[PDB]
């Protein structure tokens, strides 16, 4: 599913993003719009080091959730990562708070420090009832 950036926002909103672990809801718009363009089923094969990133917020599979053909992968959010690829984002979201609870914090996500950190991105939750 390609989520419309007002009905993601109420969504994440819905599902207790909006300042989880300090995190505005703006934040995460940034994220999965630089991500996925939020979209739902988008994945990235890593060839380097042979892992995936999926769903919305791109998790990677060496990490966080377990594809089976990641070499020395672990699972921290205990999910296949199937589930990340479905419509419904409860799972990625359940995933991505997982991310954000490690030190790193939002910052986990490379995109996010490149075109969100430092960045007026009120423009993402404009007009959105959030």
């Amino acid at each position: 599913k390609v989520f419309e950036r007002c009905e993601l926002a109420r969504t994440l909103k819905r599902l207790g993003m909006d300042g989880y672990r300090g995190i505005s809801l703006a934040n995460w718009m940034c994220l999965a719009k630089w991500e996925s363009g939020y979209n739902t089923r988008a994945t990235n094969y890593n060839a380097g080091d042979r892992s995936t990133d999926y769903g919305i917020f791109q998790i990677n599979s060496r990490y966080w959730c377990n594809d089976g053909k990641t070499p020395g992968a672990v699972n921290a959010c205990h999910l296949s990562c199937s589930a990340l690829l479905q419509d419904n984002i409860a799972d990625s979201v359940a995933c991505a708070k997982r991310v954000v609870r490690d030190p790193q914090g939002i910052r986990a996500w490379v995109a996010w420090r490149n075109r969100c950190q430092n960045r007026d991105v009120r423009q993402y939750v404009q007009g959105c009832g959030v």
